[PDB]
């Protein structure tokens, strides 16, 4: 019978998806409304990976929680961070101290990750490296013009109005690589929430840049980011949750959000629509 693959985020799992296809029983063990931080294999999860074959993993410190249970199962099985795998370089440093591991908000930057899953899966099922490679490049393309479109709709959005505050710091690269002004309720991680001061301080900065819309998230309470909305209007601003966004997160399966592609592609919708006019 055909290899299981395992992943955590959605977002590999949608790589794998198109690449493997049917080649390959997929388990994506992070889905919708997911938060990957502050994730951990369940007694399920950690034995469906005991039986994997292949299993694939952010890397870049994204899925905290994990690193046991996987350098534990490495050696054993296939274990690959496919993000790791993008030259340092271009990897965004908070203090010099982490790694920004929100790199599937870089479409070009993505490319690295989504090779590392399509070279994965060849590995895994070597006779499958042609029809694995053709899908492969088919799927890059799609990311090609994924990335290209968020760009072209980021421009969209006059140099101001592309200032985002959502639930938490996940856009780094996003900021970076479209132009986007961004700052998160909750820090690259949510193992630590937003201090008073913290959303105090966002609050007013969203009224004084008169913001018309903050965002929530798929992964992250919305309790926090409505908070904040009210924070603003306490400080003289209705600001609108212009849109839930995903984050770590992808939409159902079976969506158009529920693939990398249609998530981002909600994301820079949402976004730069409850941004501009």
């Amino acid at each position: 019978g055909k290899p299981l693959v395992v992943t955590t985020i959605g977002m590999i799992a949608d790589a794998v998806k198109n690449i493997a296809q049917g080649d390959v029983h997929l388990k994506g063990l992070m889905g919708p409304g997911v938060d990957p931080h502050l994730y951990t294999a369940t007694a399920g999860d950690v034995e469906w990976l005991g039986n994997a074959d292949l299993i694939l993993y952010n890397g870049l410190h994204l899925e905290t929680k994990m690193g046991e249970v996987f350098s534990k199962l490495r050696g054993s099985r296939l274990v690959v961070a496919v993000s790791e795998t993008i030259p340092v370089s271009q990897r965004l440093s908070l203090e010099e101290a982490e790694f920004d591991p929100h790199v599937w908000f870089d479409v070009k930057l993505w490319s690295y990750s989504v090779k590392a899953v399509y070279e994965s899966l060849c590995k895994l099922l070597p006779g499958k490296t042609r029809e694995f490679t053709q899908r492969y490049q088919a799927y890059q393309q799609q990311l090609d013009k994924l990335d290209a479109y968020v760009r072209r709709k980021a421009q969209s959005l006059p140099a101001e109005r592309r200032v985002l505050v959502t639930a938490h710091d996940a856009f780094g690269y996003f900021s970076r690589a479209y132009g986007f002004e961004v700052k998160g309720l909750q820090g690259v991680s949510t193992a630590s929430e937003a201090s008073a001061h913290d959303m105090q301080e966002l609050a007013a900065f969203i009224a004084q840049r008169k913001l018309p819309a903050i965002f929530i998230e798929s992964s992250i309470p919305h309790k926090n980011v409505e908070a904040l909305r009210d924070a603003v209007q306490a400080r003289g601003h209705v600001v609108q949750i212009g849109g839930e966004l995903f984050s770590d997160a992808m939409g159902d399966a079976g969506t158009s959000e529920g693939t990398y592609v249609g998530m981002v592609t909600h994301n820079i919708d949402t976004i730069v629509a409850a941004l501009a006019r």
